[PDB]
């Protein structure tokens, strides 16, 4: 929801080469129309196939949508999927790569100068082939969680058209994430874990 | 901040003709490069002339920024203005007209059928020349106001560089808009109006 995520894990011997190739395909992507149609139809089949997920998964999904400030439902994505066209996408990729921020975490059998060399390699490739420009700090917008009122109870109700079983997810909200509240919630959840199961 | 605003007022004799011509002009606009550079430069001057505004106007501006959820500053606009290019705008206009919502108010010497004819003409023209699609209701996000904490006092300080006088604006945020709160605030402001002046 904040942008792309790329992770390369494994032996560091030939890692920067493949990473460079992946960045090269990010900044030199040529879309095949047949692959585009097949993959698009597959994604449509995925959004259609979400209706066959399990009731508890639907409960976690609905609670996610309710609690997050901004969240698009799979029905909205499915409806907007028909309007996606190849010229729109080909005009959208450089529009995406035109303004970017990057947050990296390099943790492994590499040195500081090696990490700086890899990072500078990625930056130089993105600038060279994609003309990527940094983002403005005021544009670093994180999403807030909906605040429930005191003594307030809300219930969202939907139906599962596939499984003959019912699902339910009860969520009580706390103030914020501080040390004291974290240890309160974790300690209580530790006390009620096995009694809840049993 | 929510979108464009257009208001045509006057004799209704040729209002539909003029309005139709306006929609056609916004849906078939061809940009002049000279006019683009000149109007852009005049916009840069307009952004640079805010420094000569009065300190109370600077106060209302800063307070508006502070209490608005999303608000971009004159310096951010004047900095991002240097990146505005003719191809970027030429790609922005159809992107702006691709999906839209409309909220109209037709009041005066007008019949209901003529109002529906005007609205239907606007929709037909927008879909015709701009392929305008309806906007999702979840995309109709309204900005909120920063919720101040109880017994909280915050002070933002700046300096006017042109006028030799100083300004100040003191804001006691009340609760959300309801009948009781509205009449309390308006009655108190009524009591303190003339004693404030005198």
């Amino acid at each position: 929801i904040y942008g792309m995520y790329l992770s390369v894990k494994g032996y560091n011997d030939k890692q920067p080469i493949l990473l460079k190739k992946i960045i090269e395909k990010m900044a030199t992507f040529e879309i095949d129309e047949k692959r585009f149609e097949i993959i698009k139809e597959a994604y449509m089949r995925s959004l259609n196939n979400f209706r066959a997920e399990q009731p508890h998964q639907h409960a976690m999904y609905y609670l996610r949508l309710l609690m997050t400030e901004v969240a698009w439902t799979k029905d909205e994505l499915k409806e907007a999927l028909d309007d996606v066209t190849l010229p729109r996408l080909k005009a959208f990729i450089p529009q995406l790569l035109s303004r970017l921020h990057i947050e990296a975490l390099l943790h492994g059998n590499i040195t500081k100068q090696a990490a700086l060399g890899i990072m500078q390699m990625v930056e130089d490739t993105l600038i060279e082939h994609a003309h990527t420009k940094p983002l403005l700090p005021s544009q670093l917008v994180r999403y807030r969680e909906v605040q429930l009122p005191d003594r307030g109870w809300f219930v969202y109700q939907q139906r599962n058209e596939v499984h003959n079983n019912s699902g339910i997810e009860i969520y009580y909200q706390t103030d914020m994430q501080s040390t004291s509240e974290n240890m309160f919630l974790e300690l209580f959840a530790q006390i009620i874990s096995e009694p809840a199961f049993n």
